[PDB]
C-alpha cells in the first residue's frame, strides 16, 4: 500500500477534505507543432503533477495543512507515484481510490517555446468513473470522509460534476464549511445544475470568466465584480471570492460590505488552497485571502526556478 | 524489486539477449487533431508498451522463448510496469538498468477516430542515457550479459546508436548470433556509422527504405541486389522485408528467395515489423534455419495485423493454427 491507512480512533483526521481531479502532466518540448501523420522526437520532456484538486490540496499540505485528498486515480505506477507525491506535500491519501478498469487521468501537453504555443489533450481517465453512486459505496454514503471534526471541504470542476454538487451538499448539511472553485469554467448546462446547490456553497471563488457564466453579470473589473458579488448572495451563497488574475480580487465575507484588494501556470490552485489553509488557522475570509495572494506570488516564483 | 535476479549457478541465463528501447504508449483518441493554442478532451484513452526492443523481445517471449531484455528506464512507476509487463510476456528483467533522474520512456500519441491518422511525438527520457559507458560500467565490460551458451542478440535503431553498435560487435566478437533491425530508419550520418560495422551483423533484417538507405541500391529484383550489396558490406544473412511483397532473404550468400505475404484482412499493422523480428529470431533459436524461421513468424505477423493493441496482438502458442510452432 502506497496510500495512508485511517485509525480505528480517527486520530489523524484531517481539518480540510478536498474532493476533486489528479492528473499527471506530460508535456513534451517540441521545435514544431506536429503536422496530421508525423512522428517527430521532443527537444525535452518534463513529467508534472496536476489537476486543480490535486493542486489546492498540496498548496494547503506545503503550508502544514492537515489535508486529505479524495479522488480516484489507477492501480498503475503513475497512480503510485502521485499517491507517493501528495504524502511529501503534506496531504493524507487513505481516500484515495484505484481502479484497475482505468488509467491514471492525465493531460498530454505539447509546448513550442519558440513560438510559446501549446496544445493540450486532457484524459481524465479514471476521473470520469469517480460519480456519487461509486463515492458512496466506498464511504458508507459519506460518513467515512465527513467525520465530525472536518472543518473544510474544497471542491472544484474537474470531476463528475454530480461528485461535486452533492459531496458539496452532504457536507454543508453537516455543518462543513463547503469552498466550491468552479474551475474549469462550467459549460451552459452545468451552469443550470451549479445554481441550486449555491446555497449549499458556504464559499464561492470563481475567476471573473466563471463568475460571468454563473450569475450573467459581466465581469471585467472592480464594479462589475462587485455587482456579481450581490449576485451570487442573491443566489444563497454565504462568502464570496471573485479573483481578478494579476488585478487582485474582491470578496464579501457574509454579505458585510464588499472589499477590494489590488494584485502562473496553478497560480489560482495556490491561492484557493493557501486561502482555506490561513482559514483552518482561524483567520477570517479577507486576512486568508491576502496571505493567499502572498502565497500565491511567491509559489509562481518558486515554480519558475525549478523549469 | 520488481527485476528478476540471476543465479551464480547461470541456471537462467537466455539464449536470446535484446539490447533496445522500451516506451510507454500514452495514447489518447481525439476528435480532431489539436490546432495551435487548442485544449481538448480525448474521447478516450489507452496505454499501452511499446519500444521496438521491447516488442521484439515480446513476440519472442510470447511464443516461449528464454529471452532477456537489455534496456533503461526510470525509477518511476511507468517503469516498474514494464518490468512487471515484461515479466507477464516472458521476458527475463535481470539487466533492466533503473535511473532515478529521468522518466521512462514514452510516446504520446494522438489518434484521430474519423480519419484514423496519428501524430506522435517520442520522449526517448531515460533512454538517451542508455549508453556504451553505462551499459559496460553496469556489466563488466559486456561480460554479465554475454554469457558462452548465448546464441542471439537483437538490436534495432531506437537507443542510441553507439550502444547498439558497440553491443552487436562484442557479441559478434564472442560468436553470438547478432540481429540488427535498422528501425526507425537511419539518419545519414547514422548510415556511415553503421556501415563500419556491417561485417559484425550476423542477420541484417531492414524494410525497403532502410535498406535503400545503407546499400545505394533504390519490389522483388531490386531487393535481391540490395541483398548482394549487404553482403559485400559484410553481412552473412540477409532478411528484407517488402510490406505487402512478403520478403526477400539470403543464407549466408546463398541464392535469394521471395516469400510472398500472407493475404489477410489487416487491422491494425502497428508493431507488426517487431512481430516479425522477435519471432524469426525465436524460431532460429529453435533450430530451424532462417528461411524457416522467417516463414513462421510471416505466419505470426499476419495474424498480429488482424487486431489491434500492438503486443496485445501478438499471438500465444495455445492461439496459433497447426503447423506455425
Ligand atoms: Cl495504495
Ligand atoms: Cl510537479
Ligand atoms: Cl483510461
Ligand atoms: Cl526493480
Ligand atoms: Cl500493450
Ligand atoms: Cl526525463
Ligand atoms: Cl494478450
Ligand atoms: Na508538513
Ligand atoms: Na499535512
Ligand atoms: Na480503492
Ligand atoms: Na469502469
Ligand atoms: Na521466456
Ligand atoms: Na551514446
Ligand atoms: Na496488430
Amino acid at each position: 500500500r502506497a496510500r495512508n491507512v485511517r485509525s480505528h480512533t480517527g486520530e489523524y483526521a484531517p481539518d480540510i477534505l478536498v474532493v476533486g481531479s489528479c492528473f499527471l502532466d506530460y508535456v513534451g518540448y517540441v521545435d514544431h507543432m506536429p503536422q496530421v501523420g508525423e512522428t517527430m522526437h521532443s527537444v525535452s520532456f518534463h513529467k508534472g503533477f496536476g489537476g486543480k484538486g490535486a493542486n489546492q490540496a498540496v498548496a494547503a499540505g506545503r503550508l502544514g495543512a492537515k489535508v486529505a485528498m479524495v479522488s480516484m486515480v489507477g492501480t498503475d505506477g503513475d497512480g503510485s507515484d502521485y499517491i507517493k507525491e501528495l504524502e511529501r506535500n503534506g496531504v493524507d491519501t487513505a481516500y484515495m481510490f484505484r481502479t484497475g478498469k482505468s488509467s491514471t487521468g492525465l493531460a498530454m501537453i505539447l509546448v513550442d517555446t519558440k513560438s510559446s504555443n501549446n496544445e493540450i489533450v486532457i484524459c481524465p481517465n479514471a476521473t470520469n468513473h469517480f460519480t456519487p453512486e461509486l463515492l458512496r459505496a466506498q464511504t458508507n454514503n459519506y460518513e467515512r470522509i465527513l467525520h465530525t471534526g472536518l472543518k473544510y471541504l474544497i471542491c472544484q470542476n474537474e470531476i463528475p460534476l454530480p461528485t461535486t454538487l452533492d459531496t458539496i451538499k452532504e457536507a454543508h448539511s453537516r455543518g462543513v464549511y463547503t469552498v466550491f472553485n468552479s474551475a474549469p469554467a462550467p459549460k451552459p448546462a452545468e451552469v443550470e445544475q451549479i445554481k441550486p446547490f449555491l446555497p449549499y456553497v458556504s464559499l464561492f471563488c470563481p475567476n471573473e470568466v466563471e463568475a460571468t457564466l454563473i450569475t450573467g453579470v459581466k465581469v471585467t473589473d472592480t464594479e462589475s465584480a462587485f455587482s456579481a458579488i450581490k449576485a451570487l448572495q442573491q443566489l444563497g451563497v454565504r462568502d464570496v471570492v471573485i479573483t481578478l488574475g494579476a488585478a487582485g480580487f474582491v470578496l464579501s465575507e457574509n454579505g458585510a460590505e464588499p472589499v477590494h484588494v489590488t494584485g502562473t501556470t496553478g497560480a489560482g490552485d495556490c491561492f484557493v488552497g493557501s486561502m482555506v489553509y490561513f482559514m483552518s488557522r482561524g483567520r477570517n475570509l479577507l486576512e486568508a485571502c491576502k496571505r493567499a495572494n502572498e502565497c500565491a506570488a511567491i509559489s509562481v516564483t518558486r515554480k519558475g526556478t525549478q523549469l
